[PDB]
């Protein structure tokens, strides 16, 4: 039953002598053993190794808690190095990549006492809203096994939603935290520029700054307290990441005004999503926020410019290098969807798109001085069937992109955003993470508490 | 007399009752009237309006000093909006672009009491190490009128070196502060990421983030105190610039080690420049710095990657749009020089260059954890003749680029750097501006005082 509990509640049990760390870990591992065959969400376990950590801490500390994550089991996305685990990007060709060292973000979670159970499932290359890999197969939604878990952090979202771990760690370049979190009915927090360093001491490939500006690390959890705890532990400068900053956290702003994004990026929304947006508007208003509809300009270009920039790179640089190493469904997702938006081979087109990005960014930054939070859908539909994006072709891929238009503008503009379990998100300005989490509590105080799913056919 | 003085000294004259603000402004405007025909460095004045400002302050305040730049005459590069002045980018087609509002950096200088005398000369598009425009012609070096003032902030540097203003405001994407400051024998401080916001409320042309990451605003002046004063006044978040940060200034590092960059970026250096580098090494050693030579790796790709990234954009995006609007020497500088490095039309090559930028940045960031300051030449030669880059062709442009190889790597990697009046610079890590300025002061304690030139 610690599988149903938040970090604070688990630590309370440990503090009172009601459970040992070893017992907490055993409960999660037993649950994983019972149901992970169905979800396929923990793809590489370190069961023996984490049990050793738990027992060691029990022997040394007993019911005294050490660091602020002592006793809390974690899921980590395959992409983030954990010393002694493999980092594969889903690809069989990388099955031999075994890391000697943690990434900085993972190191901080572990140094604080976090008990990493294993690596979580992902799509090949981490470029998909569906966590299907050549090495591990498909992650299924624990809330309904016929449905996608989302992606690219689908494994972590699924592990948290199923009670396999208390907190997960993902990344978000095009919705990789927010999409699976919302589709699995949990919280997912995409942090903002400067806070959490992305440092891999094992040696990563080197990236285009344009892509790095759109990507951030963040936690997935079943409560905002757990989101905040993981966020605070991971935040801090490391000068090995050029985009990391020594800037401290900024206290939540008094009385931010909230703008509603509904159709202003051209998204095609299900009635159920429109109804969740309406409900979330009213939760914020009841909390005392001023929330305004129909105040944003026409921003249909924002997700399109994201797809142009990302798609051009995927089609003209990435795919030529990795085409034969990825599963057919990954290749064809990139061709079918990003092929609709990629700008061709002329550098002049790519440069023009980069200028448009800056123009949109300027417009939105100016308006967010007035509307410091934007409330928006995440996906335009609830979790779709598992094969929703598998060899669906150009026309259907454009229709999918249209359903997801409230997602990737956030990445384009480099903004933090909290995805709520009901598929709505709170987007804030750069550096205003704590304002976002405060607003999130307006939802948390009113919506039913997140409960773990028991996967069943 | 106030034309020779630093900001602190001018303000002391006002405090003493020895000069009014109006008299300070008159002395500078009179000097401009006498010599600006030779330098062509102040290209548009607001003489009546700035005298009005000085008189209003004199009436209300008398010898009481107001804000921290009260009484201090300023030069502002054409590129940075000043309310009531035109912003032309040197192009006759833009001679009617009149701004209603200050840029944020300009507004902060003015709000602090600074007295903007006018706009300073520039090259067409601000893409050149020589401040030659279609609208205003050539800025000439006040220290030697046969020589370039540098660019693209050549007007501001010349104005400060000639005593037409106390402090100037420029920008630096490929040396635009450091090159003209050094060639005019004054200080020029390229600030680092996050510090000074670049916000034009009148509507600036939108720019590629890649270029924006390499560009920073900063002051030109005749002392470190004046550099620091202007720097601190302009620093502060403005969220309209998404690159600006609320991060404060960081106190100078205790005992930073200094790495010497001489030939490691492939630069071809004059003997006089090598000797200025040696002299500065000894000045810093005498002030207690540990300075080490031959500690840097082979960084010859750093300036090349800058030229590839910049050049590809200039050739494939900028020139197609403005080719008929710029003087032929500006067009041909781009073709002759950047044409040697541009990557061609394939987006794949540009993406590859972007990846290499990140790799170099990470390598240099790691080594600057040990060597927190890099000491380097700016240009490989003292200020060249005014025609040095005028329709020179491909081979000559490669030779010129090789002479300038210690300059643009700083931009590529997003680093702050102070150019000293002798053509040497002090480069620091991101956010470490005050450590740089401390080392600048060490130079200033050992070197001759900067004096203004009288153009003749
Ligand atoms: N990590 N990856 C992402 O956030 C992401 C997810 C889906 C994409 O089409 C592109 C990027
Ligand atoms: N602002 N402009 C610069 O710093 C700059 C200077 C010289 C160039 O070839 C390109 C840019």
């Amino acid at each position: 039953e610690t599988t149903r509990l938040t970090a604070t509640e688990i630590r309370a049990r440990i503090s009172e002598g009601a459970a040992s760390r070893e017992e907490v870990v055993h409960e999660h591992l037993d649950r994983i053993d019972e149901f992970n065959a169905l979800t396929n969400s923990f793809v590489e376990l370190r069961a023996d190794q984490v049990l050793e950590e738990a027992r060691a801490a029990d022997r040394e500390f007993g019911s005294t808690l050490g660091g602020p994550l002592d006793g809390v089991p974690l899921s980590i996305k395959d992409s983030y190095s954990v010393a002694g685990l493999h980092r594969t990007d889903g690809l069989p060709v990388n099955a031999d990549v075994l890391d000697a060292q943690d990434d900085v973000a993972t190191a901080r979670l572990r140094a604080a006492g976090g008990l990493v159970l294993g690596h979580a499932g992902i799509p090949d290359l981490c470029i998909r809203w569906n966590s299907v890999s050549g090495l591990y197969g498909a992650v299924r939604n624990p809330r309904d096994l016929s449905r996608t878990a989302g992606g690219s952090s689908g494994g972590d979202a699924a592990n948290v939603a199923a009670g396999f771990a208390t907190i997960g760690l993902g990344g978000d370049l095009g919705g990789s935290i927010r999409v699976p979190a919302s589709w699995c009915g949990v919280y997912g927090f995409r942090t903002g520029p400067g806070r959490i360093p992305d440092v891999n001491p094992n040696g990563g490939r080197s990236r285009n700054v344009v892509m790095e500006l759109m990507a951030q690390i963040g936690p997935i959890a079943r409560s905002i307290d757990d989101i905040e705890l993981a966020f605070r532990i991971m935040t801090g400068v490391d000068r090995r990441d050029t985009m990391s900053s020594p800037l401290g956290l900024i206290e939540p702003i008094e009385a931010p005004r909230v703008a509603v994004l509904r159709h202003e990026t051209g998204a095609v929304l299900d009635s159920s999503v429109e109804e969740q947006l309406d409900a979330t508007i009213e939760m914020l208003r009841a909390e005392g926020y001023v929330v305004e509809e129909n105040v944003l300009p026409d921003l249909h270009r924002a997700p399109e410019v994201w797809a142009e920039i990302v798609g051009t790179e995927l089609i003209h640089r990435v795919l030529p290098e990795v085409a034969e190493l990825v599963i057919a469904s990954e290749r064809m997702h990139i061709v079918d969807m990003f092929g609709a938006y990629e700008l061709g081979a002329d550098v002049g087109a790519y440069l023009t798109a980069l200028e448009e990005r800056s123009s949109i960014q300027m417009t939105v930054a100016a308006l967010m001085e007035r509307y410091q939070l934007i409330l928006a859908p995440v996906a335009g539909m609830p979790a779709p069937p598992l094969d929703f994006d598998d060899h669906i072709g150009r026309e259907a891929s454009i229709a999918l992109f249209d359903q997801m238009r409230c997602v990737p503008w956030v990445n384009l503009l480099g903004l933090p955003s909290l995805a709520l379990p009901n598929g709505i998100q709170l987007v804030g300005r750069k550096h205003d993470e704590l304002t976002i989490l405060a607003a999130g509590r307006a939802y948390e105080r009113r919506a039913p508490r997140v409960e773990i799913a028991t996967p069943a056919i």
